[PDB]
């Protein structure tokens, strides 16, 4: 009642800050990266290790890029499912104190200064079968719990499929699904079942891989939890044709009746043909969007947040001709828009995404990541061409938005300035604050984390202050990608000064 | 609908810049600091030159202090009526190219480094006079706009009662209207009838030295405006006691019987502050105000509309809620809080007069409803990079904490200037703002905190002129509490808009390098 006395209590009734709102600094590492004897990274101490580095530096965000099975190059992002794990990021001195191998069964060290895909199987798939077998044919309390994850519903909604497609595949030869007789492209139930019974050890075994991925990618989970760590994954929008996504789904894609697809994913300029199945989203509709809800069910299952890919594809999509070989001769089409949110609300509840949006984007695409309150990205190395309107220059940023010095698809900081261009190099000598070139990476991490953006997050080979040659990726070549490992020498330990720094301008700028 | 084609225009299909959402900086200058001969700055040729200078350097927004009549300290924050201008801002040039005065007229020119008010009000005062007697005894478009400017319903609402209230108060030998013999102090038609026919030519000369003052700035204004220029002026939220806004609205106020106050304004002691304030405004009855769908405060916005483009309230804080204190005491602890007005004020104002833009005035320790009411009408508040580098990481002054919806300044009024700020810095605080800021040599200071307001994510950022010039502690505008030695401060007598093409090169090219211009 205006006029009136407040309550004693006024002077208390301060603002507090939103929990949800809580400004954080974070690290992109890919598991595969840690250093180690056999061949890769994997989900061992390594990963505890690094936990703990990344606790002491005060960052709570540690972002993973995807840990579905990569292709023969290494590419997380040609997955062969879209749900299972990686089983080569299994550690087998994990399975040691699980009572599945003993530690004479260890192999010898191996040198590998960056992961050759090959040579880890070939040294880790053994004993990881091994492991698995020993599993299945015990009957204690981890045969219970492999049992409680194949049974669930929640699992076995994409596990069967991904189990029985790749027991066809390793039985055939063949080069994808569409080249499959009949009754196994089609899923004929006495086909499934004579599979079941031919490649049942098979069948057995990739399940039990599966669950010992998720097992100990669980308790890495945790461990970021217990020390006060948040994981980010990493989802593409779009899944590859030859997968059990897609052909345990097949109504769910916009394939002709023989099963090839009609139309492919690509971007306009030469643009880029990926040359993905698209979703037919007005038969997802009818059955509430299914298929999405579930995969948002496992990436809940796996990250406490998670990025997708080509986020805009939800609003409007390219779609070329699957005859084409290449990409400007497409037509766009309109995606689902927030009605599959509404769909995933309904199923799964609340949701952290992080809309990658770079590029040209449509004024559809920005409402839509807004209508949804889903943060977008910035990138400072994209900051310093055109003028002062540029989103990715700090001035811009926004409050609910990720920072990023760049990603695993840019060079490093050390590596983009060597390149640079000399008129975006003066620009940036202007806003940034750079001492000596060998510091550069640190000059670009301090402008992120002094940036509003509510999340700033940086490259392991950044806070390293490494060059060229430890890119994780360079976009459209198809040879010497995702093979990155922290160095030899390198420790947890022996990065006290890096932490310090880390610290020093996380406090400096809020982020603790 | 979806998996349909797009129409073809669709890669075209761009977001688009909001134009209310432009970036943009400005300088806090008041008019008295400009240089000139009559011991002021006033409204004529330097205003303009101003502007020019400030168009040039890329800003689009020009801050004020109050442009009402000042105390006899100077004090725009002590002014003898709400919406009435300083006549002392009258240029005499300008008169004269009104026909109003001669050149032979013109006093020789004064040496006044600093504004001394005495001094300028016996050098200019009965020129204004002489040039206000000249408008009213003539016949032709100036006295025909003066007629229009009388008349004009927005203009009498608050007007007459000011130039009453001024003739009574130059009639009367008396501390305050409080004091005034009964029929005058409360308004009594016949009595002021009689002081119209005894006061007549006073009460026409002071109306007429308003429609100077409006004439002039109004000029001003549309310069600016004409040159890409908003004007930003400063309204407190609370008026003094001896004023016609009070003494014409009694009912509107929280006074007793014999018009005295029951209730004065201040602010409590705080985190920051051992004893609170007492500042002794008297205070609005709100609740009688809400029975004429706040008629006063409308009238009030509908002032500073017609002077400016924007306008800061000062206090905002108190329209959600306000500090009352026990007119008999002697110390603001004795107080309470008391419920203020809130949106449906705002709402009034909106239905009375459309969109305004205010900027909210919310330093210090607020409570929840100050926050939610600002954002409930949209007004940025404020951010000042001198409080910034005290506690930790978390103050709101810091760059990083900014809003987009907010004005930055390097400092106020109120502030000592950067430089001045530098000299006297606690160590601890020092050695903050040495790793947050970007600092060349420590005579440039001004320069790396003017860099940072440009920076922020903050849409307005204002620099006072002082840290432009670069000037320390002796250009300070006012010391808070202390009553001799403020708001003299005037541009060095030497430095002219035409010959601060450097500053301005050097502002142009931050407002580039930071998306402002
Ligand atoms: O003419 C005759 C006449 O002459 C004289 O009167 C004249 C005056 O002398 C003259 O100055 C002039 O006055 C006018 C002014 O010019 C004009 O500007 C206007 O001024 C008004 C304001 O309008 C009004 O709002 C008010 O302002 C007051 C405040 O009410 C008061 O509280 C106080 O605030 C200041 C602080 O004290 C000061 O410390 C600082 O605060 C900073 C702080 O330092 C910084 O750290 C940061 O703080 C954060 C903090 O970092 C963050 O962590 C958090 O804290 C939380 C904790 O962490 C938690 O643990 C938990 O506790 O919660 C807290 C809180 O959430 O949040 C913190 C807050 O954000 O930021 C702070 C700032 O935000 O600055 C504060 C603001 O200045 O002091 C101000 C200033 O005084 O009052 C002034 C007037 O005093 O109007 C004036 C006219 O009324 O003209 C006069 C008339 O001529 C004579 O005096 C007179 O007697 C004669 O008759
Ligand atoms: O395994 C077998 C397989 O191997 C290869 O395939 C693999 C790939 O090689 C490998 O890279 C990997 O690809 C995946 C990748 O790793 C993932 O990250 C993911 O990437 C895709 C993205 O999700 C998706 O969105 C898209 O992104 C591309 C965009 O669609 C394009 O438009 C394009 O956009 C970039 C611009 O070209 C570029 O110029 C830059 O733009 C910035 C400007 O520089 C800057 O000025 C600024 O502009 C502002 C202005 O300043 C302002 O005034 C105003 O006008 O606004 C503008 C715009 O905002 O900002 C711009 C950025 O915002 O950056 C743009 C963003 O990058 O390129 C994008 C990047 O490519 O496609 C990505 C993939 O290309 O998913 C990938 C696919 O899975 O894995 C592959 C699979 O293994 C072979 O290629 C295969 O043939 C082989 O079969």
């Amino acid at each position: 009642s205006v006029g009136e006395d407040f309550p004693s209590e006024y002077e208390q009734w301060l603002p507090v800050p939103d929990p949800e709102s809580r400004r954080r600094a974070g690290v992109l590492l890919h598991p595969t990266s840690f250093r180690g004897p056999h061949g890769i990274g994997d989900l061992g101490e390594e990963a505890f290790r690094f936990i703990d580095w990344l606790h002491s530096t005060g960052c709570s965000v540690w972002q993973v890029l995807p840990l579905v099975p990569p292709d023969e190059g290494g590419s997380p992002y040609a997955g062969q499912d879209a749900n299972c794990g990686n089983t080569l990021l299994i550690s087998l001195d994990e399975l040691v104190k699980d009572g599945l191998l003993i530690k004479d069964e260890l192999p010898q060290p191996i040198d590998a200064d960056s992961v050759n895909y090959q040579t880890a199987n070939k040294l880790k798939s053994p004993l990881i079968t091994k492991a698995a077998k020993r599993l299945i044919d015990g009957n204690g309390e981890l045969k219970s719990k492999l049992l409680d994850f194949r049974n669930d519903p929640s699992i076995s909604c994409w596990l069967e499929d991904a189990a029985y497609f790749a027991a066809i595949d390793n039985t055939l030869n063949a080069y994808s699904w569409f080249e499959w007789p009949e009754p196994l492209k089609n899923r004929h139930l006495s086909a499934l079942e004579a599979i079941y019974e031919s490649q049942k050890e098979f069948i057995d075994l990739f399940i039990a891989k599966q669950f010992l991925f998720q097992r100990q990618w669980q308790k890495v989970r945790e461990y970021a939890r217990r020390q006060g760590v948040d994981i980010m994954g990493d989802m593409p929008i779009y899944v590859g044709y030859h997968s059990a996504d897609v052909w345990a789904n097949k109504k769910h894609f916009l394939l002709n009746k023989k099963g090839f697809p009609l139309l492919v994913s690509g971007v306009p300029p030469t643009g880029q043909l990926w040359g993905s199945p698209l979703y037919d989203w007005k038969a997802m509709e009818s059955d509430q969007y299914s298929w999405w809800v579930n995969r948002i069910r496992r990436a809940q299952d796996l990250y406490d947040e998670c990025r997708i890919d080509h986020f805009r594809g939800f609003a409007g999509f390219w779609a070329v001709p699957s005859e084409a070989k290449v990409a400007m001769v497409g037509r766009w089409k309109v995606g689902p828009g927030k009605s599959l949110f509404d769909a995933i609300s309904k199923g799964v509840g609340k949701i952290k995404i992080i809309a990658e949006d770079l590029g040209v984007i449509t004024k559809d695409v920005v409402e839509l990541r807004k209508s949804i309150g889903a943060p977008g990205m910035a990138v400072l190395q994209f900051a310093f061409g055109g003028g002062a309107d540029n989103p990715h220059l700090p001035h811009n940023h926004e409050v609910n938005q990720v920072v990023y010095s760049g990603t695993h698809d840019n060079d490093t900081i050390r590596g983009w300035w060597d390149t640079l261009d000399q008129e975006e190099k003066s620009k940036a000598m202007k806003y940034l604050s750079i001492a000596g070139e060998d510091d550069i990476s640190w000059s670009v991490i301090q402008a992120a984390f002094s940036s509003t953006a509510q999340t700033a997050i940086i490259p392991m080979q950044d806070i390293l202050g490494l060059g060229s040659s430890a890119r994780m990726n360079t976009p459209a070549t198809e040879v010497g990608n995702w093979g990155w490992r922290i160095p030899s020498s390198t420790s947890f330990d022996n990065l006290e000064t890096e932490s310090d720094r880390l610290r020093d301008l996380l406090s400096l700028y809020g982020r603790l």
